[PDB]
């Protein structure tokens, strides 16, 4: 079976984990489990076609993670998240995407900018900066909630799309 290897990067608390969790979750039975894995797998259709998806959590570049670069290079994708109410980890999503193109040796790298937590009040990254950060590099953007599961999919679904605009 196909499967795709996407990569989610980010500062550490914007949701990286949640919103993994919740993909992997959603439209299932899933057996009662407490340990997080860093890495989770999930049947989708691509045109037709069942098909797999691997998905790697990566942590925060405030972390030391001496695999962290190497597991990047396996990304064919990559969900760039930040925290709509944390503006430093918007403001970080310029390094994350610079890191991406150094471990991928690539100009042009499948991305998607994630503003999670959008089921707070407590927002100091505007959805039009955001929006306007991502036309600018050329990639989607979508807000998402963890919580409340608002475009959980959507953002992972968008992602396999950019790759597979790619690879054609
Ligand atoms: N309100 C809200 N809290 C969230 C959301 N996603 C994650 N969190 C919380 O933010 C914290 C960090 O989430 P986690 O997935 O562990 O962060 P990570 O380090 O980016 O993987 C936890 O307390 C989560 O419950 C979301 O969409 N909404
Ligand atoms: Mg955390």
């Amino acid at each position: 079976m196909t499967e795709y290897k996407l990569v989610v990067v980010g500062a550490d608390g914007v949701g990286k984990s949640a919103l993994t969790i919740q993909l992997i979750q959603n439209h299932k039975v899933d057996e009662y489990d407490p340990t997080i894995e860093d890495s989770y797998r999930k049947q989708v259709v691509i045109d037709g076609e069942t098909c797999l998806l691997d998905i790697l959590d990566t942590a925060g570049q405030e972390e030391y993670s001496a695999m962290r670069d190497q597991y990047m290079r396996t990304g064919e994708g990559f969900l760039c998240v930040f925290a709509i109410n944390n503006t430093k980890s918007f403001e970080d999503i310029h390094h994350y995407r610079e890191q991406i193109k150094r471990v991928k040796d690539s100009e042009d790298v499948p991305m998607v900018l994630v503003g999670n937590k959008c089921d707070l009040p407590s927002r100091t990254v505007d959805t039009k900066q955001a929006q306007d950060l991502a036309r600018s590099y050329g990639i989607p953007f979508i807000e998402t909630s963890a919580k409340t599961r608002q475009g959980v999919d959507d953002a992972f679904y968008t992602l396999v799309r950019e790759i597979r605009k790619h690879k054609e």
